[PDB]
């Protein structure tokens, strides 16, 4: 990548890594660090990327106000138009049939893979910064600069507003068993919540804004990305397990391999880095 990497995701078998960048591309990489494809078509910075559960479809989010759907070989399949400002994040439903997009226009939109707008989730009072599907597919979680996470059903009905962060919420993730919700915030914390909206834990330790959060596939490990240039690994009890050091600028996103053994981090230093659960740096994708 020729500019900041803004997001990273692992394919379902973890053999392919997808990276989003301000250079307006998504790049696809093998686990061994070889560049496989560069997906070209967005007209401004790409802000996030997601793999479909089948590993065949890639979704990308962009400042050009669209989501694009791509196949694993780089073909553009759909352009999802409807947001009135920058799209900041994207997620697939667990059945791969629905795409959720987050936008500076203060909404989440829901789309089918044919590109039809299914629903607009309205309620946030400021930019929406990230979106996640519950692993049962029945709930949508959104993160916002209005300092909240909101939970929604597919009907667009607001279910819960999770309040407590003292600054913008930058990202959101469901645990693989759907029992826990993690949120990242400019207030330098990750907070863990249950589905009732109750705060379970506040993870403290990062020295600057937290930009993204992810669960291991067994839900036992939480990874957080920060402007303090680290990824931190945490257990469910909130204990800090590791600090992954090596990026030379802000870390913007993080993801786990499907066996939870490898962590991918995205950075403004224009790289993706791969790490072991032990905290050891493994590889750097440039």
């Amino acid at each position: 990548h020729s500019s900041s990497v803004t997001g990273v995701a692992f394919s379902p078998d973890g053999q392919t890594i997808a990276s989003a960048s301000d250079d307006k591309t998504v790049k696809l990489w093998n686990r061994n660090g070889q560049l496989l494809q560069t997906l070209t078509g967005h007209s401004s910075s790409v802000t996030g990327v997601a793999f479909s559960p089948d590993g065949q479809t890639i979704a990308s989010a962009s400042d050009d106000k669209t989501v694009k759907l791509w196949n694993r070989n780089g073909q553009l399949l759909q352009t999802l138009t409807g947001h009135s400002s920058s799209v900041t994040g994207v997620a697939f439903s667990p059945d791969g049939q629905t795409i959720a997009s987050a936008s500076d226009d203060k909404t989440v939109k829901l789309w089918n893979r044919n590109g039809q707008l299914l629903q607009t989730l309205t309620g946030h009072s400021s930019s929406v910064t990230g979106v996640a599907f519950s692993p049962d597919g029945q709930t949508i979680a959104s993160a916002s600069d209005d300092k909240t996470v909101k939970l929604w059903n597919r009907n667009g009905q607001l279910l819960q507003t999770l309040t407590g962060h003292s600054s913008s919420v930058t990202g959101v993730a469901f645990s693989p068993d759907g029992q826990t919700i993690a949120s990242a915030s400019d207030d330098k914390t990750v907070k863990l919540w249950n589905r009732n909206g109750q705060l379970l834990q506040t993870l403290t330790g990062h020295s600057s804004s937290v930009t993204g959060v992810a669960f291991s596939p067994d839900g036992q490990t939480i990874a957080s990305a920060s402007d303090d240039k680290t990824v931190k690994l945490w257990n469910r009890n909130g204990q800090l397990l590791q600090t992954l050091t090596g990026h030379s600028s802000s870390v913007t996103g993080v993801a786990f391999s499907p066996d939870g053994q490898t962590i991918a981090s995205a950075s403004d230093d224009k790289t993706v880095k791969l790490w072991n659960r032990n905290g050891q740096l493994l590889q750097t994708l440039t």
